[PDB]
């Protein structure tokens, strides 16, 4: 996250921070007790269900936060017509299982987050939330030790397909979100994120961090997968 602010777990409680055997991989977002989602393009290299470690109540990246919960990959599902170069259908399910058997239980620092209704999403101009780990600048080499969030604002596909910005790269499956003076998002390490807005009542999620050219640059918004898009794909792996 570039810009934004420090947060703990408490503030973002469906957040999933995705290892692999171990360093970081991706976040992700708990849509199910049982049910993990994020982005293929994390997984693409390493298919492997057995080589992933995933935890919900951690707020920091190389520290077991108190509290936190450790889970197996108990299945890697990535979506069958992921295409690369910007993602296409950048979308993934982890179905999570402890060494006890069981899926995630419900706490002050793990909690499930609402998916939006088909085709439902904020109007443009809307300020929706990122989280995530990733880099505070484009030069660092290192990720904070410590979960960041930040807000950006949706973009209209109209304005997304400008010239100076995606043109053709974005289609209507992905959103694009930026603040308007482009000091603030998200950037490498933030992939498979969530993108968090209030849907006239409760907090969404809308988006998952998917890509963009470089991090924080005018004219170059980051885009994520529209889930309201990806509902039926949700459902029948669900």
């Amino acid at each position: 996250i570039i810009g934004g602010e420090f947060t703990t777990i408490e503030n973002q409680p469906w957040f999933a921070a995705i290892y692999r055997r171990v360093t970081y991989v991706c976040g992700g977002s708990l849509i199910s007790p049982c049910w993990v989602i994020s982005a293929t393009h994390c997984f693409i290299d390493y298919p492997k269900k057995e080589d992933y470690i995933v935890y919900l109540g951690r707020s920091r990246l190389n520290s077991n936060t108190q509290g936190e919960m450790k889970f197996e990959v108990e299945n890697l599902i990535l979506h069958k017509d992921y295409s690369a170069d910007a993602h296409h259908n950048d979308i993934a399910l982890l179905k999570i299982r402890s060494k006890e058997g069981r899926c995630a239980q419900p706490s002050r620092t793990i909690q499930t987050i609402a998916l939006p209704s088909m085709y439902n999403d904020p109007q443009f101009g809307t300020s929706c939330e990122i989280t995530g780990f990733g880099k505070e600048q484009s030069t660092d080499y290192l990720y904070p030790e410590q979960l960041k969030m930040t807000v950006v604002k949706l973009i209209s596909h109209r304005e997304c397909q400008q010239p100076h910005y995606y043109g053709s790269e974005v289609t209507t499956k992905m959103l694009c979100a930026a603040d308007p003076q482009w000091k603030t998002d998200s950037c490498q390490g933030d992939a498979g994120g969530p993108l968090v807005c209030s849907l006239q009542g409760r907090m969404t999620l809308t988006g998952i961090v998917s890509w963009g050219r470089g991090c924080a640059l005018k004219d170059k918004p980051g885009v994520y997968t529209r889930v309201s898009h990806f509902l039926p794909w949700i459902r029948s792996h669900t």
